[PDB]
């Protein structure tokens, strides 16, 4: 549940934005100007905060934008996002200058998040206009699948989303559904909402197996970069210059919803290829006959992916969460964040999976087993 996101509280988010500038505007941070720029990023935010409020210029306009639920969750998420960012640089300390460090790390995961937040908050509100009741999913089949479940609504919890998602498309496992949260929830908000379902279901179309083609596409596939620069692009593919066909394909910030295939050509250039509003694999599977993509980051091996045109471990679904933000949420549900710590062993999840266990006369732990000599209730934030 949120307060109601009226003009004292955008401007509260507007002075935390303003601190986290200040913050990133340090030069020892020696900051890559290129995406996501935190300091081109949060003015922006500023400049579209503005311009939803010129549109709603009276008190019974700005009565209905602070209960809007999408805004009050959005100026929520702002809010959050930049106190944990001025977090992360007076716990990080020194660390924050350290490129190689945690919280640098930390502070990239924020930074996409700030990137994608923008990106949604144009798309629901554009020229400043609430229109997320009137959002229009890219695929038919995958609109149809949102009306079906979540109606009119511009945005949901991922626990409603995920048990949804679920009748249609089985997820196998809780680190499956981990996995599947951080790469649909991209604000790191717990919630979907129908841009970010929009993004998700134009990158693994087809909707009838699009699960299939994220575990294949995305979670096991060697020729997968994530949100991986053009410049760290060219500069991984640099190595492979000698072997024509290499290939990697990338999302990009600027432009979500869709992927970037960088690729080797026979005159050892590297290029790069936006495919149109089809499936990933078919163009994959089309540049593998014509020549142009045989070696996933220059490996020799190039998945067969004609099978979904008609098996993941829980390592590699583990590795692939590294990226995200979830360290947070219940391991076993995937759905609760975690709230209890078992003593002494130190393990964390939700109550209602301790308790599911406690009751299955489960031995110890249900992660390790030892003795659960007691509890104590916790708080857990993504970067623990
Ligand atoms: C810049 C880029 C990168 C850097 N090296 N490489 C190979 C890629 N990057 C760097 C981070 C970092 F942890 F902050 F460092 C985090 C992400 C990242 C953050 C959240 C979700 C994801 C997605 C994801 N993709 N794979 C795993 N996840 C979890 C791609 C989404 C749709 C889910 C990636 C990322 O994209
Ligand atoms: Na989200
Ligand atoms: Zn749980
Ligand atoms: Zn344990």
């Amino acid at each position: 549940k949120q307060a109601a996101a009226d003009r004292r509280t955008v401007e509260k988010t507007w002075k935390l934005m303003d601190k986290v500038v200040r913050l990133c505007q340090n030069p020892k941070l020696q900051l890559k100007n290129s995406p996501p720029y935190i300091l081109d990023i949060l003015p922006d935010t500023y400049q579209h905060l503005r311009l939803i409020l010129s549109k709603y210029d009276d008190n019974q306009k700005l009565a209905q934008l602070s209960e809007n639920e999408y805004f009050k969750i959005y100026i929520d998420s702002l809010m959050k996002k930049s106190k944990r960012a001025i977090r992360l640089f007076k716990e990080g300390k020194e660390r924050m200058y350290e490129e190689q460090s945690q919280d640098r790390r930390n502070l990239t995961k924020l930074s996409l998040i700030f990137s994608h937040m923008l990106a949604e908050i144009k798309a629901i509100f554009p020229n400043g206009q609430f229109q997320g009741d009137n959002f229009r999913i890219t695929k038919a089949d995958a609109a149809e699948f949102w009306r079906k479940f979540f109606g009119d609504k511009t945005i949901v919890p991922w626990k409603v989303f995920r048990q949804c998602l679920h009748e249609v498309h089985q997820i196998s496992s809780g680190l499956e559904a981990m996995a599947l949260k951080s790469t649909i929830d991209l604000t790191c908000n717990d919630y979907i909402s129908v841009f970010e379902f929009d993004i998700f279901t134009r990158l693994f179309q087809p909707w009838g197996s699009i699960l299939r083609n994220w575990n294949f596409l995305a979670v096991t596939h060697p020729g997968y970069m994530a949100f991986l620069t053009y410049d760290e692009v060219k500069a991984r593919l640099q190595k492979y210059s000698t072997k024509p066909g290499s290939y990697i394909f990338r999302l990009s910030c600027t432009r979500l919803g869709q992927w970037a295939i960088g690729y080797v050509t026979g005159d050892g250039n590297i290029l790069q290829t936006i495919p149109h509003n089809k499936p990933l694999f078919q163009a994959l599977i089309d540049g593998s006959r014509e020549g142009f993509y045989l070696y996933p980051d220059g490996r020799s091996y190039n998945p067969d992916l004609t099978g979904l045109c008609e098996k993941v471990t829980q390592e590699q679904y583990e590795l692939y969460c590294e990226m995200g933000s979830t360290f947070q949420l219940c391991k076993i549900c995937a759905e609760n964040d975690k709230d209890v710590k078992i003593e002494p062993c130190g393990h964390l999840m939700c109550t209602s999976c301790l308790t599911a266990w406690q009751e299955s006369d489960g031995q110890g732990c249900p992660f390790c087993r030892c003795e659960i000599k007691g509890t104590e209730p916790i708080i857990v934030d993504p970067f623990d």
